[PDB]
């Protein structure tokens, strides 16, 4: 299969070394068998979660099997519908990927916790 | 009603004006009527978004009942089930409020678009 996605450490730059996902079902945990393992870490599941490519659709899908759960920082779009909102969320009443400079953002905070 | 949350311009030090929601709903958009309007921005719905407090749960929500749609950044935590995967995302396979040292993350990309 060619290569549809890489994971790059956070904080890394491009003369370091990423993880190249060339499979449909990428396995991360901290047993031996996994594709991406941590024997070491004891804050990540035997088994944690695994990264799947949709062959026909080409939909990337993260599915979490562990004890703690996974983290996923996110650009939802959210269009005639709902979303729930949290402290340190932020919001784009204008989002332009080609025209930045026409970004309207604000930063949500609770007044609790 | 008490202050529940708040609005910062995206970049603003801690001496800038910051919007108080003290509402159940309140209103964004072009119109004159809405609680934060912006008359002269065109990329932006005469309704744009409205953001919500439950009173009872305290959940609050965002609903987008525009044209182009509202972008939301978030840190969704996906435990035992699903998630959609997009170029840019940011995985955190260990993620520590109180020991951010511990955090183990990794910046995904897809080979595409």
């Amino acid at each position: 299969m060619q290569p549809w996605g890489r994971l790059l450490r956070l904080g890394a730059e491009e003369g370091e070394p990423h993880v190249l996902l060339r499979k449909r079902e990428w396995t991360i945990g901290r047993r031996r068998g996994c594709d991406l393992s941590f024997p070491s870490n004891k804050l990540v599941s035997g088994d944690h979660c695994r990264i799947v490519v949709d062959e026909k659709s080409g939909q990337v899908t993260l599915e979490d099997t562990s004890t703690s759960g996974t983290v996923i920082n996110k650009l939802k779009v959210v269009k005639k519908q709902t979303c729930p909102l949290q402290t340190g969320d932020v919001i784009y009443l204008v989002y332009r990927k080609n025209e930045p400079e026409h970004n309207v953002a604000y930063l949500y905070e609770s007044l609790s916790e």
